[PDB]
């Protein structure tokens, strides 16, 4: 019935802490992007979040290409509040 939460990696971009909880979900301080509902290849999709208000649901998408250290590179609203998250973990080489 609990979630389980991933490493936790939380970077500030635009003035906002991102947090990728990765097993549960994204957020930027306290607005939730979107939650953890597939995993698409080593891309983890999260949607279901809070409003855009200015579109639909956010969702936020990780895309994890594996590396050294789990860190957020960059997160940008490229998609309808769908938030691309650049990221890479070694916990992704499978």
């Amino acid at each position: 019935y609990r979630a389980i939460k991933g490493m936790e990696t939380k970077r500030e971009i635009g003035g906002y802490t991102y947090k990728v909880v990765f097993y549960e979900n994204v957020f930027q301080d306290s607005i939730l992007l979107g939650n953890f509902a597939s995993q698409e290849g080593n891309v983890l999709k999260y949607e279901n979040g809070q409003s855009c208000a200015n579109g639909p649901h956010r969702s936020a998408i990780v895309t994890v290409e594996c590396g050294v250290e789990n860190e957020i590179v960059s997160v940008l609203e490229a998609q309808k509040c769908e938030y691309l998250i650049k990221m890479k973990s070694p916990a992704a080489c499978s």
